[PDB]
């Protein structure tokens, strides 16, 4: 799906994010990394949003309560995936701001905790991502 694929782009970059390699490391202490990452946020929820508009042309006949239910839990688990995304964005901005008040000082522990942290966001986004796809893939029914 064109919503699965946007959404790779985004674990993909961000699995390259987590080695926290030296071109990373780099690219952590401009605005780059989140500036690309907000854009493939951004795209993702652009075409979830699109998909589940596309969903609703080929519903099951339920009623009116069931598929407001439905829709409504669809809903929040969009929100959520929006949230991680947001999440990762902003450690990483922390980051930034923590590595600027060392004042030149060495930032390998900083790494070693984010590195940490990131794991746990990802593991987060991960489960939600696939949570969205299974109640995606009975919405129509
Ligand atoms: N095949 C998957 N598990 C999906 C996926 C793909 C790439 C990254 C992530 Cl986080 C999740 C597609 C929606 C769940």
């Amino acid at each position: 799906q064109r919503w699965e694929l946007a959404l790779g782009r985004f674990w993909d970059y961000l699995r390259w994010v987590q080695t926290l390699s030296e071109q990373v490391q780099e690219e952590l202490l401009s605005s780059q990394v989140t500036q690309e990452l907000r854009a493939l946020m951004d795209e993702t929820m652009k075409e979830l949003k699109a998909y589940k508009s596309e969903l609703e042309e080929q519903l099951t006949p339920v009623a009116e309560e069931t598929r407001a239910r439905l829709s409504k839990e669809l809903q929040a688990a969009q929100a959520r995936l929006g949230a991680d995304m947001e999440d990762v964005r902003g450690r990483l901005v922390q980051y930034r701001g923590e590595v600027q008040a060392m004042l030149g000082q060495s930032t390998e522990e900083l790494r070693v905790r984010l590195a940490s942290h990131l794991r746990k966001l990802r593991k987060r986004l991960l489960r939600d991502a696939d949570d969205l796809q299974k109640r995606l893939a009975v919405y129509q029914a």
